[PDB]
């Protein structure tokens, strides 16, 4: 029984989750097509010359999916389970995260003006909503929260300032605060835990977080993948449909599930017919992204008592680049060579925020040093460096207009562009929410699913768990 040609562009966790649902179906028309030598994408991880695992920025795996879990208790065996231990470095004092609801580990000073603050924003109201996530978080947390943490580390995080962001986004991403319960931590000095869809999470004990995307690689048809340079897709012709590669090579598809950016996308597919193709090349250019510089400092000997158990930490301060530090070491013993462990920094990056990358390392080290991460007498083996080009798709103010624009023309040519990029929903945008837009996108092609749920409301998604398993398991 012949059925429609499917390609698939990219194996990052979208274009895998693609290629999983359609092996799990038995479906033999498919091709998936990959410019890099492995599969991964952003979760792909790194073997330096001096024995260090790196991954591309703190990553951790958690699920809002029993079917993702499955798939990756069938491709890992292996896993460590930890709980999270995240901390915020302000003002002199380590505050668990998240930084709002423990202000009582603030000096008293600042602990003083976060709690009146939030007093007097709780005191005013307001006839309309917010117009942008600055006025949202300023409005909600108070002044003392937002100039102390909230202004200083969004904008060192998505380097774009954050009054240009919209406010629907949040929800499993910024907690909010109860004004009775910060009180009351505050008369017991009482930390406020757990918080959050990735409270505990898992990572692999080896090979870091690619290795679980080679191990799915290694489960599928060999033959109907293709990793090598010369199959970068340059370009997309929607009235023949085909795909035109960096090497020459054009093959046909019947349906194509993209997870190139979308901007890429735009610039790259050809075609007649469109509704408002002509605004395509506008559209791409107001796509807002930040990029990501990922620096591993490998250390000799262990950890210092107070990161002994430490996942990773924000940094909101000007004393350092980075604003998140993650200490690899601690999520598997093998990300590191005996005798070592490891800070894995991340400095994001735009036209908003340049970088001077020739100080970019030592600027790190200095960043560490004046952050409790390094001592003077440590001893430095690795200084691993990695930019990624689009790193976060930032949730910019006209972000739904944009893709509304373009994303219903391209799907109803067959061109599905799915993913973090794909997409552009930073709010669907982890590995679980991508591999499932993958496979979500299997399931409205083959007409088993009549809406994607993913990628079409991240509301829903967030707030349940998908309960349906994989049959591979
Ligand atoms: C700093 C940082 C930190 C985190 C995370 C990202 C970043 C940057 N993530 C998000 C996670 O990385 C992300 O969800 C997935 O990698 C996205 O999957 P995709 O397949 O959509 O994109 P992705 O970028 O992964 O994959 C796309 C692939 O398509 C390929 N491609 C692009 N253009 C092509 C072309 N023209 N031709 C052929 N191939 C092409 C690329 O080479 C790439 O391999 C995360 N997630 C999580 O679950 N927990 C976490 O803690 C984190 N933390
Ligand atoms: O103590 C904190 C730390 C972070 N955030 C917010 O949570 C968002 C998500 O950051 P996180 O490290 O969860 O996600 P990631 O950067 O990996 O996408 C950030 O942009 C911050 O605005 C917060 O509200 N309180």
């Amino acid at each position: 029984l012949l059925t429609p040609k499917i390609v698939i562009i990219g194996a990052g966790p979208t274009g895998l989750g693609a290629a999983v649902r359609l092996t799990e179906l038995g479906y033999k028309n498919w091709h998936l097509y990959e410019c890099n030598d492995t599969p991964g994408g952003l979760s792909r991880s790194f073997l330096d010359e001096n024995g260090f695992t790196w991954d591309l920025g703190g990553h951790v795996i958690f699920s809002h999916y029993q079917y993702f879990d499955d798939v990756m208790d069938w491709a890992v065996q292996g896993w460590n389970v930890l709980q999270r231990e995240s901390w915020v470095w302000v003002r002199g004092r380590w505050v668990p995260y998240p930084f709002q609801n423990n202000i009582h580990r603030l000096p008293e000073q600042d602990r003083k003006r976060c709690l009146d603050e939030l007093v007097r924003s709780h005191a005013r109201t307001y006839t309309e909503p917010p117009n942008n996530f600055e006025e949202s978080f300023t409005r909600q947390f108070g002044e003392g929260i937002a100039d102390i943490f909230m202004r200083p580390y969004n904008f060192k995080v998505w380097a774009v300032p954050p009054c240009l962001m919209s406010t629907e986004w949040v929800e499993e991403r910024v907690a909010p605060v109860d004004l009775e319960r910060i009180r009351r931590n505050i008369q017991e000095n009482r930390d406020d835990l757990g918080w959050g869809p990735n409270a505990t999470f898992r990572f692999p004990q080896r090979g870091g977080t690619g290795i679980i995307y080679q191990a799915i690689k290694e489960k599928l048809p060999s033959e109907k993948l293709t990793f090598n340079s010369g199959f970068q897709a340059i370009a997309i012709d929607a009235d023949a449909k085909t795909i035109t590669f960096s090497n020459g090579e054009v093959v046909s598809y019947d349906y194509l599930i993209s997870t190139v950016p979308f901007d890429n996308l735009l610039r790259m597919t050809k075609g007649t017919g469109f509704k408002g193709y002509d605004e395509w090349p506008a559209i791409a250019d107001k796509m807002v992204y930040s990029s990501t510089n990922v620096i591993g400092i490998g250390v000799k000997g262990t950890p210092p008592p107070h990161l002994k158990t430490a996942c990773w930490l924000y940094f909101p301060e000007d004393t350092s680049p980075f604003y998140r530090a993650t200490v690899f070491s601690n999520y598997s013993k093998y990300n590191v060579p005996e005798g070592h462990w490891s800070l894995m920094l991340e400095v994001s990056e735009s036209k908003y925020k340049p970088v001077n990358h020739s100080t970019l390392i030592e600027d790190c080290i200095v960043g560490c040093l004046a952050s409790n991460l390094l001592l003077p007498e440590d001893l430095l083996v690795s200084k691993w460096h990695y930019r990624i080009e689009k790193g976060y798709p930032t949730p910019f103010i006209g972000r739904n207009n944009l893709l509304e624009k373009a994303q219903p023309e391209l799907m109803s040519r067959c061109i599905y562009s799915r993913g973090r990029f794909g997409a552009w929903r930073y709010e669907v945008g982890n590995q679980d929410h991508s591999f499932m837009q993958g496979v979500e996108a299997i399931d409205h092609v083959l007409g088993l699913a009549t809406e994607e749920t993913t990628v079409a409301n991240p509301g829903r998604v967030n707030g349940t768990r998908a309960t349906t398993h994989f049959g591979l398991l």
